[PDB]
């Protein structure tokens, strides 16, 4: 069974760590980094790995239900117990860092916490409410592998024991935000488990080509951005096939219709994630209509070249 690529350009590719389009294409030796994201990641024969779940409105996004205020905290924090973000119930026997779609970052995440009373008053069906909140992946209380994460609002009172959604909006600030940071997703508590690994170029010359996006910040100076591995449609894509990988690195060259010629070539790797003979820290400038084409399978040790 062929391997295949969607055909999509850069502008009609989603984010496979966030909620967002695709802004541009990415490059960086990340040095003293380690690249190990968990949202976002698949091999190209289709086997989903980390946190990585086929919906994007799941991804860095929290549901379940607010149980109490956070102990010895009597304002502004809440203790959320969390599902799986389809609804469905969390066993944290799987093999997995968190609940799929839970994000893999530390930031202090900023978004909105709504509710919807899972009863009625009467007539009129249930009561709602819904406020600005921030989810901090940094919190020793951030323990998704155990089910819980702390939630802080800036409303002290209107909010109930009740089931809550957290929509994702961006940063709260730029303060202790680390996108390769993986969080404690066990808290202060044993270790994490279940990790997909960390990817790194193995050929002199090669740097990681990210899919990035800039995602808002609700206050101070700053351009965060989130960088992805594979982008969200080719990870649904790679699932839905399952195509047999023939080597380890499968041949990939990005193409401008307009003219038909090849603009650069990459090594996407059997794990999912792609490398370019670049060096240097910015973005690779490309036409709207470029898109990527799978070509050959190649060695490990293939010479891409230098662009
Ligand atoms: C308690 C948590 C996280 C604390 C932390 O980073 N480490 C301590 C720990 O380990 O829990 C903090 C981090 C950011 C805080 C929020 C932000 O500062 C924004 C906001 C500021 C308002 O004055 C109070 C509410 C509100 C919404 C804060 C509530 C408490 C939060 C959510």
């Amino acid at each position: 069974k062929p391997f295949t690529l969607p055909v999509l350009t850069i502008g009609e590719m989603t984010n496979s760590r966030f909620p967002a389009p695709i802004d541009m294409l990415y490059t960086s030796p990340n040095g003293n980094v380690v690249v190990q994201p968990q949202n976002g990641r698949c091999t190209l024969d289709g086997e989903l790995q980390g946190s990585t779940q086929l919906v994007p409105a799941n991804v860095c996004a929290f549901r379940g239900k607010i149980t109490a205020r956070i102990v010895d905290q009597a304002a502004h924090q809440w203790h959320m117990q969390i599902d799986n973000p389809n609804g469905t119930l969390f066993d944290p026997t799987e093999d997995v860092p968190a609940p799929l779609g839970t994000p893999d970052f530390k930031a202090k995440i900023f978004g909105v916490i709504s509710q919807r009373n899972d009863y009625n008053d009467g007539s009129q069906g249930p009561a709602n409410r819904a406020h600005d909140a921030v989810v901090p992946t940094t919190s020793a209380k951030f323990t998704p592998k155990l089910g819980s994460i702390l939630v802080g609002t800036w409303e002290n009172n209107d909010i109930e024991t009740q089931p809550s959604k957290f929509t994702p909006v961006g940063l709260l600030e730029m303060n202790d935000f680390n996108q390769w940071s993986l969080p404690n997703y066990s808290g202060a508590l044993t270790l994490n488990m279940g990790l997909a690994p960390a990817v790194f170029p193995t050929f002199p010359g090669e740097q990681i080509l990210f899919f990035r996006s800039f995602i808002p910040l609700k206050g101070g100076h700053g351009n965060p951005a989130i960088d992805c591995l594979l982008p969200q449609e080719w990870i649904q894509h790679f699932y839905q096939e399952s195509a047999p990988s023939q080597t380890s690195v499968a041949l990939i060259r990005y193409v401008n219709p307009d003219t038909g010629r090849v603009l650069f070539e990459g090594k996407l790797h059997r794990q999912g994630f792609i490398t370019i003979a670049k060096s240097g820290d910015g973005p690779i400038v490309v036409p709207p209509n470029g898109y990527f084409r799978f070509d050959s399978w190649v060695n490990q040790f293939y010479s891409l070249a230098p662009m």
